[PDB]
RNA sequence: UUCCCCACAUUGACGUUCAGUC
RNA sequence: GACUGAACGACCAAUGUGGGGAA
């Protein structure tokens, strides 16, 4: 029963096992294509991840939106004050930001002019700003369960037709966990709650990630958009999560929203999604060797992929990534300049440093509020955050 | 690498910066592996590691470690003294500082014990009353990491690229005000929209809030190292060069220590802006990302073995008061101000009886304080924090 | 079911040795 | 020097399992 798919909403539009297999070869086939059949340099992985979407029922309208790899986070040392390190490299983290390049491409192409905004997935809304056309869905794809909640407990594969977890009750099960800088495992944060400080961490105290199964639950309440793209788009969700191997439903389920069905008072659009879950066909053999240092990324359009040291942020000559923090507020500040202002979801109008933009987008702020305090009233733990001098930089 | 280069002492030049920097780190550093048994003590074991060092004259090798100690930590609130027998800051430079003050005391003791002695302690009388230090004695503080606070406020593998000298397209400000977070070995910035803290309060489990490094750093660079209480009796003493182990930038750290409050005006007779040398060290430390140990160990030149404090609750592992509390500093100073004939002070305490009034009687550092105090508000910087009054409200024996 | 103790395992950094590539 | 692999050692603070116990 524990290695079975856990199906979405009331009215089902895709085959649970067919979309799962499908989105699953797109991905791997999509880095085939990216990297010479496997024999690439930086074809070495031991985590890929991806994004799928879809446009309609037939499944040979998918396309691969996004596609990466990679399983370290950012040494402390590292850290960028002017927003130009990536501080998470895990693969699933990386293949969302890939996907908010591809929303703000969609973006720029609807305000493009009138023959192009036929072909963006956006339109404009009743309500305000922009929204997904009526078809569109995004799907997905990790080759390993997100690290946490999900797969700390059974890391191997399940014996099919394996009943659920012997100890579901477990005060640890749920519990929000952190990667954390320089020792293995993900760790409770109820252990670790203070807050984390620039100069503490500068100094040796490990810098704390929270950990994917925490993410990707917030982003089934937030949206996958984030903040920015929330002031010009209505909340987006993942309709599903597929994964190569490492599937437990018992655990994934728990882990990317039933722990906190306790979750109330979510602004307008807002809402505790619940996606098709699901394994594949055919999991996904261990790739041998050591885990590469390095995080690989791409967004359709891109030309080339580009590679980054995880360890760093940056890449192999210490150039920005086109997913930092920087970039994306680049590319948000060209669309903020091209929308006229009865378009935008909110208009409050804040100084142009990075932190006050994301406070400008009012709702997404209270759902992250619901969030936390449904993960602290399950018992499940406070947030772990980044210091605050992280987000303070502005476009020089 | 602009960056990774010494800023020269606006004081007396009496070394060349780089020998001295190598000779103070190397010097701290090896004593506190004598204090260690060659570090393979479980108290060894430390995150980060401070010192004092006194040197003479030219020769650099006259140099003597005054004090050692370590500790990334701070008191918890609820476990504050009332009396003053708690250590509330145990970062390594602070308890150095405290220790340091110890060797003072002892100094003074040495003038006054005969005639003999006065010749071998570094006091002398002043023409100006009460004591100063003879003609060519410097002390040196080694950090083996940048001070928490202002200093430490950068990304180290990002360019440096702070203050351009036409004003900022955009806005202010480097250099604000940082506090300790509690149950942290790091810091966050002075609320604008300031509340004080109270003792019934914070006791309850409200934020205790005490100063940065950065910051005290400053302070001792404005009103010297010697405090409120030996200024009665000496002279402002400060610090000829800061000597860092590690995370050692010229511009950020020279913001920090003076730069940021240069807009201090009318300080009183012998005060001043005190600029010292500043400067990394030749093989820098690397940082070790692990678990920080919750204790602070110190020790002052005489004393045989190290002390060992509980950082969280300001006393030791047994529950008994550090030799550097503000009981312990009070029962020193009361000791020499009873050796000490009246018409050889330098203001006028007269029958010293609890804490706060005793300084409170130091008139000039006060004034220097509050102008030190109006510079960071004045500079935009934050208001300085202070502890609530009931913490100095204590007496002895 | 849950927790305790004990013991055995599992899951990002460090060091050493060896071989490559620019 | 940077990057990169294989073998070996020693950490990391969580999690699993077992025997023994408790509510
Ligand atoms: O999960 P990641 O892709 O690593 O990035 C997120 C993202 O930050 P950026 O998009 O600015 O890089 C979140 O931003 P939102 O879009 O959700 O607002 C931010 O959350 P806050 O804005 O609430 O800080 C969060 O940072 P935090 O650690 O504070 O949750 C941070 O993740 P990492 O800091 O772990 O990269
Ligand atoms: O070594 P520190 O931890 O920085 O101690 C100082 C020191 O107090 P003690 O010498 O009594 O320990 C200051 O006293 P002065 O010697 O400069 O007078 C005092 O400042 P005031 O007594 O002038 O107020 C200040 O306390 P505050 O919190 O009020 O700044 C306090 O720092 P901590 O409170 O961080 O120990
Ligand atoms: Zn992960
Ligand atoms: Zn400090």
């Amino acid at each position: 029963p524990s290695r079975q798919p856990i199906p979405s909403e009331g009215l089902q539009l895709h085959l649970p096992q067919v979309l799962a297999d499908a989105v699953s070869r797109l991905v791997l086939g999509k880095f085939g294509d990216l990297t010479d059949n496997f024999s690439s340099p930086h074809a070495r992985r031991k985590v890929l991840a991806g994004v799928v979407m879809t446009t309609g029922t037939d499944v040979k309208d998918a396309k691969v939106i996004s596609v990466s790899t990679g399983t370290k986070c950012i040494n402390g040392e590292y850290m960028s004050d002017r927003g130009l390190a990536l501080n998470d490299c895990h693969a699933e983290i990386i293949s969302r930001r890939s996907l908010l390049r591809f929303l703000y491409t969609q973006l720029e192409l609807y305000l493009n002019n009138k023959d192009d905004q036929k072909r963006s997935i956006f339109q404009k809304s009743e309500r305000g700003g922009f929204r997904l056309k009526e078809n569109v869905q995004f799907h997905l794809y990790i080759s390993t369960s997100p690290c946490g909640d999900a797969r700390i407990f059974s890391p191997h594969e399940p014996i099919l037709e394996e009943p659920a977890d012997r100890h579901p009750n477990r005060k640890a099960r749920g519990q929000l966990r952190t990667k954390i800088e320089s020792g293995q495992g993900t760790i409770p944060v109820r252990s670790n709650a203070s807050i984390q400080t620039w100069d503490g961490v500068l100094q040796g105290e490990r810098l704390l990630t929270m950990s994917c199964s925490d993410k990707i639950a917030r982003w089934n309440v937030v949206g996958i958009q984030g903040s920015l793209l929330s002031i010009f788009v209505e909340p987006i969700y993942f309709s599903s999560i597929i994964l190569g191997s490492l599937y437990h439903g018992d655990h994934l389920s728990r882990a990317m929203y039933q722990r906190i069905s306790n979750i109330e008072d979510l602004p307008p659009l807002y809402t505790l999604n619940k996606p098709l879950l699901s394994g594949i066909s055919n999991a996904e053999a261990r790739q041998p060797g050591k885990a590469p240092n390095f995080s690989v990324n791409w967004t359709v359009g891109d030309s080339a992929i580009e590679v980054i040291n995880a360890t760093t942020g940056k890449d192999e000559l210490g150039r920005a990534s086109r997913l930092c923090k920087h970039a994306l507020y680049c590319r948000w500040m060209r669309v903020h300049g091209k929308v006229p202002s009865h378009l935008l979801r909110s208009k409050i109008t804040k100084p142009n440093v990075y932190h006050e933009s994301k406070l400008a987008a009012k709702e997404y702020q209270a759902a992250k509020a619901r969030l936390f305090t449904a993960f602290i009233k399950a018992g499940l733990g406070a947030w772990v955050e980044k210091p605050t001098e992280q987000d303070q930089f502005s476009l020089t």
